[PDB]
Parts: structure tokens; sequence; C-alpha cells
């Protein structure tokens, strides 16, 4: 069987990949070779040991990829490079994977001779897993996005900082909260003071996340005024769908909120045609087996459409579906999906499964 190498398997995204692969018994269909960057297992920088492999799966990061990949391709290596990092997504000899949405694009690349397959941006992947049916029927003119992004997208230290921040905000008023008759304005004054204090751990985010939000993710791109995260909305959605010759506009604001691992998104989707709400609900629901249409009811939305419910699951619920006041061609949609799964480890796990078949 196929000889597969794994790099960055001990990190957060890598650990979710290892766990999901173990759960689905994916190691039974391949010969795994584990790599490490440590000088304390084979070396991840040994080009000759990597040349022996048929497939390479890396969750190590962009800095590793930009160093090792060109050296390995310069030796004449004919194998497959599977990456979770952004580094190679926008290359001509690379395809962005998300098989329940773009199986036809992947299959055509496997025929053409493309050897580099990269997992897509979290926010973009979770969006496409939710409203993919609409894109399959070419019913989307444009999408306006407003995201509610989790700390896991920024890293492991970032999740820890959020949790530490949440603790200090409560601990600043712990006794006052246990007193049923205490002043709310006094309580708030104290947590806001702790949030603004010098000793408040803001090292990883550069601002407070717990009890707040940060309307900026990744570096500024002077060209459009977007952040790299917001830019990926237009750039990646179209490369995944293969519609780079006829680009469908996807833009908006990417905001970091106090959630652990689920990214949630508010959409304003402009449709090309006027279809009834019941027909749109079926088109969304029938695309894939993970998307779930949550009815526009209070009790069900509170139980289903939240980070609380979807964390650690493969389920991609989409709700709050209705027509907007600016015309029956404007659709409202809210989705919640796990960042580490469909937004990181799952598309990577799925393309590997296909390559070793």
């Amino acid at each position: 069987m196929k000889n597969v190498g794994f790099i960055g398997w001990r990190g957060m995204v890598g650990s979710v990949l290892m766990d999901r692969m173990s759960q689905e018994n994916d190691f039974e269909n391949l010969n795994p070779v584990f790599f490490t960057t440590s000088q304390a297992l084979k070396s991840a920088f040994d080009i000759e040991e990597l040349k022996k492999l048929d497939i390479i799966v890396t969750c190590q990061g962009g800095d590793y990829t930009n160093e090792v990949y060109p050296k390995l391709k310069a030796t004449g290596w004919d194998g497959y490079w599977v990456d979770a990092a952004s580094a190679l997504r926008m290359k001509d000899d690379a395809i962005i994977v998300l098989d329940p949405v773009n199986q036809h694009v992947i299959s055509e690349g496997l025929k053409k001779g493309i050897k580099t397959f990269v997992g897509g941006n979290c926010t973009v992947s979770l969006m496409l897993m939710a409203i993919g049916g609409l894109f399959e029927k070419d019913l989307v003119e444009w999408i306006s996005v407003a995201t509610y992004q989790a700390a896991s997208g920024a890293g492991a230290k970032n999740m820890r900082e959020l949790l530490s921040q949440m603790g200090l905000l409560e601990q600043a008023v712990s006794s006052e909260l246990k007193d049923p008759a205490s002043s709310i304005l006094d309580i708030e004054r104290k947590v806001t003071a702790k949030m603004r204090a010098d000793n408040f751990p803001t090292d990883n985010f550069g601002a407070a996340l717990g009890g707040s939000l940060i309307p900026w993710i990744d570096k500024l791109l002077p060209e459009t005024g977007q952040t790299k995260e917001e830019w990926k909305g237009y750039a990646e959605t179209n490369k995944i769908l293969g519609l780079s010759d006829n680009p469908i506009p996807v833009d908006g604001l990417c905001v970091r909120i106090g959630a652990l691992r689920c990214h949630s998104q508010a959409f304003t989707i402009k449709l090309k045609k006027d279809l009834p709400l019941e027909e749109i609900e079926q088109i969304i629901a029938s695309h894939n087996e993970w998307v779930k249409v949550i009815p526009n009811d209070k009790e069900i939305t509170l139980r289903e459409l939240t980070p609380a419910k979807v964390t650690g699951t493969l389920s991609v619920p989409v709700g709050r579906l209705r027509k907007l006041a600016m015309g029956p061609e404007y659709l409202a949609a809210f989705t919640v999906g796990d960042q580490l799964l469909w937004g990181a480890a799952e598309p990577v796990r799925r393309i590997l499964k296909q390559l070793v078949a």
C-alpha cells in the first residue's frame, strides 16, 4: 500500500487529524511514517527520507512548507503533497480541497497531473459546507459576510488566553455575584477595570477577547483595504468552485469573538432568481449529509444553532432562513461550524482517504 508521511501531527490541527483518522480506521489502508522537527521518528528536514514517500501530509505550517517543499520538488519527486497551511493554496499547480463541494474539481486535477492538494480557509470552508447547494445551482450573485470567529483559528495559546481572561473577569467580582441583592453597575465597573488593567493577559490577541471582540483578523492588504482573512472570502471561494473565469463576489467583516472552536457567520445572500423559501431550504439541505437546516423557531435555534451545540461535531447547522426587507431575492442566513473539523482537519483527512484508495 501507499507510503504516507505525517508532519505537524503533534500540533492542534495535527492532533485533531490523528484522532479523526484513528476514529475512522484510516491507518489500516496506508503505511504511516511519522516525522519530527525535534533533535531529541525521522527528521522532517531530511529531503531523502521524504523522497521515498508517495504522499506527504503536513499540518506543520507555512514556514516549514516554504522551506521544505521547493527543495523536495527540485529533486524530481513525483508524489502528493497534502497541506493544511495557506502557503500553497493560490498556486497554479495546486487545488484547494473540500470534496463535498468540489469533488469534480479534485477529480479533474487528479487526471491533469496535479500533485499538490491544500485544505481551505476555515471561514470559507464552513460557509461552503453550509450554503453549498445555492452555489451548485448557480443561484448566488454575491454574499455579504459578518463572522463570529473562535479563538482556535488563531492558535492554541489564543484559546488559553481567552479562558484565562474569562476567569479573571468573574474573579474580579466573585463575591458580588453570589450576593443576589448586589449592584449591577458596580459589578460591571470592576470587570471593565480588570479588562483594562495592565496585568490582564492580552499578549496573544493584542487586545481583550473575553468580554469583548476584535474586528480584525490577520494583516492588512493595502490593495482593497481588506484583512487577509476577509480577502480569502473572494479568492478562496472561487478557486474551490473552479469559477475563477466568472468570479462570484464574497466579502465582509471577519470578527474574533469569545468562543473556543466554532466559527459562526451571518450572511446576506443575493440570489439571481426569485424562489420561495421552502424550495431554498430543500436545496441547502440536500447538498451534503452534514448540513442541517434549523427551522426559524426560538427553542430549536437556541438548542441547535450555537457553538455550544456544534463544538467537536461534524454537523454544519444553518438557520435563520428568511427573505430580507430589501427584496425577495435577498436571503438571510446564519451558520455555525467547528473550525478544527471542516475548517481544518476533515478536508485534509478526506483527500488522503481518496489518494490511498
